């Protein structure tokens, strides 16, 4: 009856603590997704086990039809619920049960302070700015996916060159951002994260999407519904608007 | 395959009576978002409907008793497969029907006159001059009404003084009350932005107090619920939901 929830590290929804001496368990791990299945336990009242996906991976497909990361957990059993910034798309609400989004956002852009870009039909529109966005992520994936004008012209440059413009993790499309004359198409609330940390960086432009990020759940959980009941009443009771604050303060930024 | 019975809400631009100089029968009477939505929909999952306006002509709610009606009601007795309209989802109703994710999302916010030094919810609580509310029994009503949030429990308060008469009977009421007196309503996002686009005296005071969305309602255990929010979640993606709004609320402008 105690539950296994895959996971997956990812600042500042889940983290390895920091500590002097070795962490066990569940105490092993710090962030938003933490707080979060501390209330959804609380309120439902189960136990549960957290463990970090093995292969390091989210969720998408391959050429031909299988899963990986918490998706394929769920998939097989192997979790019982994925609390993590997992993002609901139409292709994974096909495979597994997401309750009700816990946060909404979209896609934006992160770029360096100081110039004349102001959306993403600015960068489309040109080759000087090089843009990209971390693989196989719910971010790479709309751009492939895209029947807009703009967006799919824009990842006709990003596949391109066997995919250079690119990045594995937000961390090294961040240095890239710092470093070199490129912005990163990125999720708006990572965005937020990350600019009120490093005043040298700034969102341009607005949400190019709308989506939500929900608990993940085998097709035909019980436990989806009770879940997507507590979220609701959790923001509802403005529990999720001061959790995001707790997590999202930083240092702060102009 | 059964033709699939949908209650719904008279509520501009969701769901209108069609102009015609002759009578319209069926589904015809009937446009708006909410119709476009539901196209979309049956094309999308291949089923075919009936439109049906709640009898109570209500949302849906609870009495003192516990009690529900409205669309909830409907759904809840199986008198309809399926609830197309601005449906709040919430908590209390999550319980009892089977909501899709959300076709729109939103949050409760002021309607205003331009030209004050109001900017906030918490500028509304901390006074009493200016006379603020909402639809009376109505969801943005029952948000305050249940709120433990201090600034938001102050304004309930306030707002259910003198037997609930800074409440309005309905939308349009509101409306015509902010336009004619003092009066601040609390009133869904979406709508104030559909107001706006066409009152130019008005605007929007402050963000949005909280967040949620509007979902196709069904009963519980309905087979549709899920595949309708792949349904759903596949034209938010495609762009097709935005374009629906844009359709729907584009003014004539503001000069
Ligand atoms: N929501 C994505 C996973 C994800 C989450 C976060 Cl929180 C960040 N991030 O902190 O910048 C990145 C990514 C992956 C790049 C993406 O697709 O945006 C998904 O569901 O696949
Ligand atoms: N979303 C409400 C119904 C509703 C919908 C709309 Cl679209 C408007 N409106 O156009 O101002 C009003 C209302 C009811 C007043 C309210 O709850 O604010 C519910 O689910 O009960
Ligand atoms: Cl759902």
């Amino acid at each position: 009856r105690t539950l296994i929830v895959t996971t997956i590290l990812e600042e500042p929804y889940v983290m390895y603590r920091k500590s002097d001496k070795p962490l066990y368990g569940n105490d092993r791990f710090e962030g938003y997704c933490l707080d979060l299945l501390k209330e959804l336990s609380n309120i439902l009242g189960f136990l549960y086990d957290v463990k970090l996906v093995p292969d390091g991976k989210y969720g998408a497909q391959n050429d031909k039809g299988e899963w990986n990361g918490m998706v394929k957990e769920l998939i097989d059993h192997r979790a019982d619920l994925a609390v993590a910034p997992l993002t609901i798309t139409y292709v994974r609400e096909k495979v597994i049960d997401f309750s009700k989004p816990f946060m909404t956002l979209g896609i934006s852009i992160l770029y360096r302070k100081g110039t004349p870009i102001d959306s993403a039909d600015d960068l489309a529109k040109q080759t000087k700015i090089e843009y990209g966005a971390v693989r196989d992520g719910s971010t790479m994936t709309f751009f492939k996916k895209s029947k807009i004008s703009t967006y799919e012209k824009m990842w006709a440059f990003m596949s391109s060159r066997q995919q250079s413009a690119l990045v594995k993790n937000s961390d090294e499309g961040i240095q890239r951002v710092l470093t070199t004359d490129y912005a990163l198409l990125m999720e708006s609330t990572s965005i937020e994260y990350v600019t009120q940390r490093n005043c040298n960086l700034t969102q341009i432009g607005g949400l190019i999407d709308s989506k939500g990020y929900g608990v993940g759940t085998p097709i035909g959980s019980p436990y989806r519904d009770k879940i997507t009941i507590a979220i609701l009443q959790l923001q509802e009771e403005g529990k999720l608007h001061m959790m995001k604050e707790k997590w999202w303060r930083g240092n702060g930024c102009p």
